């Protein structure tokens, strides 16, 4: 099995800074793996990080390092096959985060995400660039749809086409086990969420870069970083090809012993 985009996939997602839906999982077992990652979300005696107040802990970042399911999740042939096409097979998921959504929220209206830290402005993600040239920030983020995301459900919002515009809704409804895939930084706007309380919302995003990438760069004897993030049991997982570089940390075992075994085909 392989699923790897085809060439005009690839060019749909060159030209769009997205593509999807595409399905990770069917409907009933992403539910089915959703209704026991919500329990596990709850024990956090083997969470890298520590509890506090910050966005790291409260929006449950890096959790595929503690619970198996979620540490499967980003290692899925049916993600990073996709991934890979795009950026290349030595991937690297540096993190994965949920994102909630309940009755009354607000939408978002157009505007591009940033990779910098909230507390620090500091970069989290660092390409390798040429002299004198800035270095780019992004990174693929692969959104799962873990509960439907409809547009009463305040689901996101996405348009075609590349500070600029070029040459002259769009709700990315989403059924359980569905995924959009996006740079982190493209174009897009979310609806409010007006449906019913009970109607809650729940994806869950894993980022991904190539090896050469330099993750939570400096930070070379820091632990505590910001936003409750905290380095110590923090690394980046090979997800598929080999890591040429070390210059990351990396995490070859999740905390409870699920073994991250790059895939290769």
């Amino acid at each position: 099995a392989n699923f790897t985009f085809s060439p005009e996939e690839v060019a749909r997602f060159e030209r769009d800074g997205y593509i999807g839906p595409v399905k990770i999982f069917e409907p009933e077992e992403m539910t089915r793996r959703w209704n026991i990652i919500r329990r596990q979300l709850l024990d956090r005696s083997l969470a890298i990080y520590p509890d506090s107040n910050g966005k790291a802990n409260i929006s449950n970042y890096d959790r595929h390092l503690d619970i198996d399911l979620l540490a499967e999740h980003i290692m899925r042939p049916e993600i990073v096959d996709r991934v890979g096409s795009l950026i290349g097979r030595n991937l690297l998921c540096w993190r994965s985060e949920f994102f909630p959504k309940y009755q009354g929220d607000e939408g978002t209206d157009w505007h591009q995400a940033a990779t910098f830290a909230h507390a620090t402005g500091k970069p989290q993600i660092i390409w390798p660039s040429d002299e004198g040239r800035p270095a780019f920030i992004g990174t693929i983020t692969v959104w799962t749809a873990f509960t439907h995301s409809t547009e009463q459900n305040g689901c996101l919002q996405l348009m075609p086409g590349t500070m600029n515009y070029d040459e002259s809704a769009y709700p990315m409804v989403l059924k359980p086990g569905e995924a959009v895939i996006f740079w982190s930084n493209t174009m897009h706007a979310s609806l409010p969420h007006t449906g019913s309380k009970t109607d809650y919302r729940m994806g869950f995003a894993a980022r991904y870069v190539p090896t050469q990438v330099q993750v939570y760069p400096g930070t070379e004897n820091l632990t505590e970083y910001g936003d409750g993030i905290n380095l110590e049991k923090y690394g980046a997982v090979l997800t598929s090809g080999v890591d040429e570089y070390g210059h990351n940390r990396i995490a070859r075992t999740s905390q409870r012993g699920y073994e991250f075994v790059p895939r290769q085909i």
